[PDB]
């Protein structure tokens, strides 16, 4: 679920303020997107979006409101390391991994303040 | 999910051995069932089954393999007290409550050893 994804981010990046730092960044770190990502971080976000898209297109999965962010799963944090519980069902596991890969991707991507709250209408 | 339900049981009943104690008991504490419950505990189990039935019959919900036991939710245990996370989606919340009510029902129902591993074919 969305709240768990923000927690995953705090896990991989202790000092982070998920909502404030990674929302409304570049072209894809936020709701939907357009154009091409402006940098690694922005691409991490595009990949997360694409991952959610692949999940919605799974015949075997049906998310409430057709929004994967509503799908709650089980995961655990241990010293910056994120672990998706093997007991999550196939759909939950898929979402858990999308979030986990995104959280990790965020922790290794440069954070360019100039790309924060970017004028998407022009540069995306 | 099924594994979370067993944890809920340990929460409400510290000494319990969920699988060993509450599986294959009476007419409803196990897979499916038949007849009328033999006692309070057995009825707690029938109610849990009926609760899962109501969940499967929700137009808004679609569980993997159409089995609510695969639906993973978020909950927390604190001194025998079980709490279902308000952030679970409607379907997850419904399942979480079914499990929670069952766990609590189990903790307050007499445990009749004579009803353990009962000859269902005859008494159910
Ligand atoms: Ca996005
Ligand atoms: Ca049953
Ligand atoms: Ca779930
Ligand atoms: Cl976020
Ligand atoms: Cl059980």
């Amino acid at each position: 679920a969305l709240w768990q994804f923000r927690s995953m981010i705090k896990c991989a990046i202790p000092g982070s303020h998920p909502l404030m730092d990674f929302n409304n960044y570049g072209c894809y770190c936020g709701l939907g997107g357009s154009g091409t990502p402006v940098d690694e971080l922005d691409r991490c976000c595009e990949t997360h979006d694409n991952c959610y898209r692949d999940a919605k297109n799974l015949d075997s999965c049906k998310f409430l409101v057709d929004n994967p962010y509503t799908e709650s799963y089980s995961y655990s944090c241990s010293n910056t390391e994120i672990t998706c519980n093997s007991k999550n069902n196939a759909c939950e596991a898929f979402i858990c991994n999308c979030d986990r890969n995104a959280a990790i991707c965020f922790s290794k991507a440069p954070y360019n303040k100039e790309h924060k709250n970017l004028d998407t209408k022009k540069y995306c």
